[PDB]
């Protein structure tokens, strides 16, 4: 079902998002989840008192960058993990995270595009989807106890661990921990699939979720994004072995207030 | 002409027939047809006193089995047929051929589907085409004249002779016989094409036409369907050698009449 | 952007021109280019008092020759010529040709259509434009000063030369010649683009323009028909080079006038 099409990605299947002043095109989509079924109001925070800044055209565009190389080698469930905001954060970010640590707190919901172009004579299956809160870490800590690196971008893929027991953390077993994760229905989360047969992209958008109505992007991060792999990449002794994964993501209508003087630290 | 679509299969060409408690799906039909003009009603035979059993949803569904294999071998005109009713006719046949069998008379239409997928590298095409009185047989009998063994059902391919004189039957010669037929008419018959191309499947439903409004299955078989191809099977060296024909069939509205105790013979 | 469709060629992309009793097809179009806006009313030439030879079937219809071969080898902007009305002059040119010799003037506008088909696994790009005053040839000429052989239809094909100064002619140098083109500009001619990827054909129709309403076709050739080549023809060991390249044209409302006896000459 979608329009009349194809060995070549055609009609009602070319789809385009102006935002700012970037624009773009795929012309393989198959639709675009608007997860939960609301998206975000420029809605004032109502917890502060700070008339804020907001409708900032130069902000609210689609920043592009690599997330990373899918190949051939990897096993299913393999995962890879983006958090927002703290991937956008500063100079990658353009003007959003300048202005975005130049603030105490925002709010926001985003806007996704992965991208991962193939070929007809390739298989494969990669599942993209939006969760809040969820993990990201980067390792065990050194030498004393709580937990390496969540604001890093996992430079690499992890290991599908035959059994959650969410990566519990100081010398022990017996058990399991809250960081769970049943990448058994890990189907539950706004997602999307990437199939090199029918997609050659997926267009995620979701709202905004915390605690608080706005949060402060020092200690949280309230979604993370999760590009990890569910039928990998047969190829036929020929073919492009270099599946190159791309994602390109969007603030929509952040609202910032709490504003103060250029935050310091990212080892 | 047909709608927007392919290297993949597509929309006005993607069909489903609902029939029972089966239910049938095609990404890639050009039809369906409706072979003369008019169905078959499930009207009673007007020859009984017998106000038969009717309307049984059990019987009137899609039994699927294998004919054969296609395969680069093959030799233009050589053909496969099947008898219906006597293959539907018990074991395979489900209730319908339990009652079939109870039952002295019936009067029937067939609803066929003949399947076969291929891939776009592929050439060839199969002509499926049913034809009420035809020949059957499998053989030239045993020692003593009268003809091998129609109610089999055609275990491998048959020849196509360089001449029809319908295989006449007692050593002999000179002339041919009543059983003709020219495979070089054999596009007068309610037929559709199957061009691994074009095509990866082929519907076909047919009313009811004998000599009398119903007939006896223990001595006749009004309807052979014939699987028997028209251009062969070209692979390219690489490829999917190993074309696995299959065919579902339905009853539809059967009506019997005439009930009686489990007829007795099949070798 | 066209109708939904393929490795296959569909739909509102199957057009058909039927003109005389020659009838055409195409599952695989991307449009007809009427260049200009308008087309040629076969009005009288004004010019003569002759109440000429009007609207004979017979010369108005699709003449189809072949042009050249395309392959591999080929540099961009190689060019083949083939003005008209002089290569639909006689015997392959019907009773146009005919007509056409045995009178002084004539005055149509052309409707062509150049065909090469390849496959999905081949790349390139071929450029059909129509140019009236423009440059044949096919030669330097013969000891004595001026230019070879405009008539003939390039046998071959020519080099781009790194360099207008458009091939003038008698032992010479410095400067350039007003038979200039700038093939960097050659997509300011009524065009359209074949590109065995979107492309197996591309159709032009264009009116009359010379000095005069008609013309003489002994010593002039008001348009000339160009099939030179935009980005070569790359392919992969397999696969069929050898990419036939033919062209069938249509004379449109030709009008005739000024008879006389058959003209005598053309090596």
């Amino acid at each position: 079902d979608q329009n009349t099409e194809e060995m070549e990605n055609l009609s009602d299947r070319v789809a385009s998002d102006k935002a700012g002043n970037s624009a773009t095109n795929t012309q393989s989509t198959v639709g675009r989840l608007c997860g939960y079924g609301k998206s975000h109001h420029g809605e004032h925070p109502a917890s502060c008192a700070d008339t804020a800044t907001d409708k900032v055209l130069a902000a609210e565009r689609y920043y592009t960058i690599d997330l990373a190389s899918w190949t051939t080698s990897q096993e299913a469930f393999s995962h890879i993990r983006i958090p927002l905001p703290h991937v956008l954060a500063g100079e990658d970010g353009g003007v959003f995270g300048a202005t975005l640590r130049r603030h105490y707190l925002c709010k926001t919901g985003w806007r996704v595009q992965v991208q991962c172009n193939a070929s007809q004579f390739h298989a494969g299956s990669l599942l993209v989807f939006m969760a809040p809160e969820f993990y990201t870490g980067k390792g065990t800590k050194t030498g004393t106890m709580e937990p390496s690196d969540p604001f890093t971008m996992d430079t690499e893929w992890r290991s599908p661990q035959g059994a959650p027991t969410g990566y519990r953390y100081d010398s022990r077993t017996g058990f399991f921990a809250t960081n769970h994760q049943n990448q058994w229905q890990w189907t539950v989360y706004p997602h999307q699939i990437l199939n090199l047969r029918t997609n050659t992209t997926v267009d995620l958008e979701v709202p905004y979720v915390n605690v608080a109505p706005s949060s402060s992007w020092t200690q949280h991060a309230n979604w993370t994004l999760v590009v990890a792999v569910l039928s990998p990449l047969q190829y036929a002794t020929g073919s492009s072995p270099d599946v190159q994964i791309t994602a390109s993501l969007q603030p929509v209508n952040p609202v910032f207030n709490g504003l103060r003087h250029e935050t310091v630290i990212a080892q």
